[PDB]
DNA sequence: CTATGTAAACAAC
DNA sequence: GTTGTTTACATAG
């Protein structure tokens, strides 16, 4: 294992999360939820705040890679939708 | 040198 | 306390 959760890179995990959504878009909190619900290593980490290393790494990847695109979200108290490409 | 993971400064909310 | 962008640095290859 390249990482504690497997060989997937964070970009690959985020990509799988987005692709699993029916409308192919998820908010940042939803990407974290997908990790906690689906990746064994993260199953006992839902109780963490945003300073958690892995959450910071997710945010870093979303901004760094052009493959992740940010779209405005109409829902009043919710953040941006993240999509692929 | 590049890809990747990790940490943190910093803005804006 | 979160969301988002960014620099900085470490290491594997
Ligand atoms: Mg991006
Ligand atoms: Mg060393």
């Amino acid at each position: 294992r390249r990482n504690a959760w497997g060989n997937q890179s964070y970009a690959e995990l985020i990509s799988q999360a987005i692709e699993s959504a029916p409308e192919k878009r998820l908010t940042l909190a939803q990407i974290y939820e997908w990790m906690v619900r689906t990746v064994p290593y993260f199953k006992d980490k839902g109780d963490s705040n945003s300073s958690a290393g892995w959450k910071n790494s997710i945010r870093h990847n979303l901004s760094l890679h052009s493959k992740f695109i940010k779209v405005h979200n109409e829902a009043t108290g919710k953040s941006s939708w993240w999509m692929l490409n």
